[PDB]
């Protein structure tokens, strides 16, 4: 009753939020620029300062004619509106949206450990017990996300920032969806594709918990399980229900994971009558304190090695390029609800 009284309430503050979603709350020229920490083919994610407060803070900036372009309006909606209505401490905070002439924004705390990719290459494999306890964290970020029904469509190393306590924040939102029943559009991240999505179906959270799958294998390998130079020939390793362990994998590992990395989604694990439960009561979790990793008590297998809250280190160095704001407004039907 303790965890459905949790998820009643958790449901409630969403839902609030959700039908009334800020709007507007900060400006461009309220923050100072440091350096940019990331880079894609819509948008980027900065570092900046602001300028009253002195806190940092991680601000996504999207280009809506190129939003538009690559026909990702409803995304980036899904991106803000959801992003400003959860609350779970395995979540960035947003703290600031706003638009202007060319642009979206949201600004993020800024978690300066860096994203758990660099770490898994940079040691090669985490230990189980260190896979276990980020596991553990998204296992309770999924059942509090699909309680709410949201499905989140982008795990994978690289969305998994590693905070100054050496947890798990989750960001980047850009493909998290409300809905309730099916959902159909084609996106995620090639290695980390459930079959039914490649199959073009209608599908569910059960690709979340796939997901899982493959990103505790690539956590405890040190590489994802389904690889290739092409995507099409990823495609045909996932659909073909056929996965190789190493040998240094537990026997309790391989278990968890053929019922994660089911191919069909009515057996998988997460998706069965008992939800999430199938998971969290697995033996390869059996030394999971789930309230205590909630709770944030656990001591972390290791903290990220940082100055200070405006340190960069743990990210890479890119082009430094200009944020221009055109004297003409852009696309503003397509984003009157940011």
């Amino acid at each position: 009753e303790s965890v459905k009284e949790f998820l009643a309430k958790a449901k409630e503050e969403f839902l609030k939020k959700w039908e009334s979603p800020s709007q507007n709350t900060a400006q461009l020229d309220h923050f100072d620029r440091i350096k940019t920490l990331g880079t894609g083919s819509f948008g980027r994610v900065m570092l900046v300062k602001h300028k009253e407060t002195g806190n940092h803070y991680a601000m996504k900036i999207l280009d809506k004619q190129k939003v538009v372009k690559l026909k990702q309006i409803e995304h980036t909606l899904n991106e803000k509106r959801i992003l400003q209505a959860v609350n779970f401490p395995f979540l960035v905070k947003l703290e600031f949206s706003f638009k202007d002439n060319s642009n979206l924004y949201m600004v993020m705390e800024y978690v300066p450990g860096g994203e758990m990719f660099s770490h898994l290459r940079r040691i090669g494999r985490f230990s189980e017990p260190h896979a276990r306890f980020y596991a553990a964290q998204i296992v309770l970020t999924f059942e509090y996300l699909h309680s709410l029904d949201l499905i989140y469509r982008d795990l994978k190393p690289e969305n998994l920032l590693i905070d100054q306590q050496g947890y798990i924040q989750v960001t980047d939102f850009g493909f998290a969806k409300r809905v309730k029943g099916r959902t159909w559009t084609l996106c995620g991240t090639p290695e980390y594709l459930a079959p039914e999505i490649i199959l073009s179906k209608g599908y569910n959270k059960a690709v979340d918990w796939w997901a899982l799958g493959v990103l505790i294998y690539e956590m405890a390998a040190g590489y994802p399980p389904f690889f290739a130079d092409q995507p099409i020939q990823i495609y045909e390793k996932i659909v073909s229900g056929k996965v190789r362990f190493p040998s240094h994998f537990s026997s309790d590992l391989k278990d968890l994971l053929r019922n994660l990395l089911q191919v069909d989604l009515t057996k998988r694990f997460g998706n069965l009558k008992n939800g999430v439960n199938d998971i969290k009561n697995h033996k390869w979790f059996a030394t999971t304190d789930w309230i205590a990793i909630y709770q944030r008590k656990v001591e972390a297998p290791f903290i990220p090695k940082f100055k200070g809250p405006g340190d960069t280190s743990n990210f890479d160095d890119y082009e430094e390029e200009e944020i221009r704001v055109s004297i003409n407004e852009k696309c503003g039907k397509e984003f009157t609800e940011f």
